[PDB]
């Protein structure tokens, strides 16, 4: 069992709204790059970029960051960057990280630290489809599809058509 | 004096708000916009046109007019409804009130009451271009163009093309 | 079957924090009156008043509002809270009034309370403190002071127990039925 | 000058309220340490620690992080950690960073990086007296004395008695 929170239509409308928020807050998307985290983040980033191209008429560059969980186990797991593929110079550019779910914030901090270390973007923003709460760092998403309250024993399933052959956000037990 | 939104920023805020309204109401079926006073009504019409463009269905726009009444002896004026024109039945429908500036919240409270003498809507939401803070009632906007905390000794000037021949939001010293 | 969200200590901490937020935002609680809604709101208001008296050294006046649900459109359609009585022992004109309730949900109860106060007096402002905000607002109303956000799903509600009313202090979420 | 925002009394009330928030959210402040950034942050952390102990009778440890702005030209400056004095093991502990003003977020990110790398706290929170907006990273304060959006062309003056012989927060055109 699992409670469906967003269906395909609700995902589409949240992403469309997010695109218009990005255009609003960046005053056009000139000099902005989207960088998706991991598989689902990258597909979200591509969906946003296509939407923005359609709205403004200019392409938006999309990069990728890969992040993987390392364990003791010996426990605090640690996400570490395994690779980045960003096809343009980010220095003095606005970078928007994109991910499916925000939870502790540790994945984004790794992504942020990587970008800040390797380039000097003028700013880094964050867009997520879901914020599930329970942050363990002072990190917040600038753009949020849906706030989904959860308990620690719950997990959010994000399905995307490209990866999963369904567009759906649902909450489930472990 | 600061300019806070220029014409382009106003347009992008209203476009975003339209998409927010479609999102949260899951399509703007069974949802009506009601504008407060002159500028709110024009903002409501702008939002309605945008929504029609996005979803392909018209959205009904109503109007509420609200006048300030005053007593003798900074404060104590009371906004009262002086007319409403809502062209459809609002009972069991979602209504979104629309205004330019949220300040004390007293004007919205007068509008919220009025709505309830014309239908029992299933819910009432509020969209404003600017929230300037200093609420005197527990009222909040659900959709906000720009959140702009101000001092009591400041004022927000909202100009709209339909009324003022220019689109702008700026803050100036009340003094 | 319920999850305890706040125990007696966490309720005390939230209310203590709320008292300090009130003092901060009102820059002292001079010319402020607390008005509790229904039974549990009133007891919360009294607790908050006692705390504020302790912090600032001056008593805070507490009033009461009673509010009851009426039905039926007779077609079922949404119930309407109406004010049944109010006991406010001082003049509120030009005073700050803080409404106090246990749980904020649609906002309709507070709108009735607010409409009443604004009608019969002309306070300089009205604020709202609640122990719990459960979400699902149907009106543009928010609490100024909030003990705990406890979002509820469709089948859930929030149980609030207070020592004065329930012989125990606890906030828990439960499945209705 | 352009505006006062907090006088002494307001600073005292905001810090008292913050202390109560910290007791509430951390359920007492057991296994929680405050770390002040730079001179003014450290004085704020000390005021908060003293208040917290008075409320429930439990002492709070205060550490210090020093952070200096490095420049590449004589507006992309970089705050770097110059020193830290953390007097207890922070592994599996909650840490609260404390500063006077949050602006771009880059100072906090440097401080965070300094903690997260050199201890493994269970979480890191942030308390500030003023949030002045214009963030350039997805960083937010958990505790805020006063939320004060500003233009890039104004500065926030924070005066604290320990240093400045006056308590005040004000905005200045600069
Ligand atoms: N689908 C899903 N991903 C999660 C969930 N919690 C964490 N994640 C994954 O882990 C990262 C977020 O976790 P955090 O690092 O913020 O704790 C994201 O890359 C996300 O894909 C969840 O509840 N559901
Ligand atoms: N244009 C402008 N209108 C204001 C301002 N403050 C209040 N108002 C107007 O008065 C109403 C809101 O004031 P409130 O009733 O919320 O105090 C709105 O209808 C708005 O048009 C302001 O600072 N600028
Ligand atoms: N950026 C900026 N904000 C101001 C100025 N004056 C007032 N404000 C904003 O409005 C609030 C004023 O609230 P007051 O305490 O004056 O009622 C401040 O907290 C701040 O957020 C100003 O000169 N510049
Ligand atoms: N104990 C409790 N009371 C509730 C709950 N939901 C609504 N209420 C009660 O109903 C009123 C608020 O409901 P509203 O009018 O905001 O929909 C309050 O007076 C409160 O006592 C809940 O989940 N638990
Ligand atoms: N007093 C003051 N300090 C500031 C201001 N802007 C940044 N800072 C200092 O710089 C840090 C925050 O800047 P950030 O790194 O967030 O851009 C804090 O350590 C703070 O003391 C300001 O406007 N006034
Ligand atoms: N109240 C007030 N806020 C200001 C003033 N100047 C700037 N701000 C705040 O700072 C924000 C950003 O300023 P901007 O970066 O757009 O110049 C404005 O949206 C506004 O909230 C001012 O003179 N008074």
């Amino acid at each position: 069992q699992k409670a469906v929170i967003l269906d395909e239509q609700a995902i589409r409308r949240a992403l469309t709204r997010i695109a218009h928020e990005m255009i609003e807050r960046n005053k056009g998307m000139n000099n902005c790059i989207l960088v998706g985290i991991k598989t689902r983040g990258i597909y979200l980033a591509k969906r946003l970029a296509e939407r923005i191209e359609q709205i403004e008429g200019n392409p938006v560059t999309v990069g990728e960051i890969d992040i993987t969980l390392y364990r003791d186990d010996l426990s605090n797991d640690e996400p570490l960057v395994k690779g980045a593929d960003i096809p343009v110079d980010i220095t003095d550019q606005k970078v928007i990280l994109v991910d499916d779910v925000l939870y502790t914030g540790r994945t984004v901090r790794a992504g942020m630290d990587a970008l800040v270390d390797v380039g000097r973007p003028s700013s880094i923003q964050l867009a997520v489809l879901v914020d599930r709460g329970h942050r363990e760092l002072p990190i917040r998403a600038d753009y949020i599809g849906k706030n989904i309250p959860t308990s620690k024993s719950e997990k959010v399933m994000v399905q995307l058509d490209e990866v999963d052959q369904n567009d759906l956000v649902a909450i489930y037990e472990n």
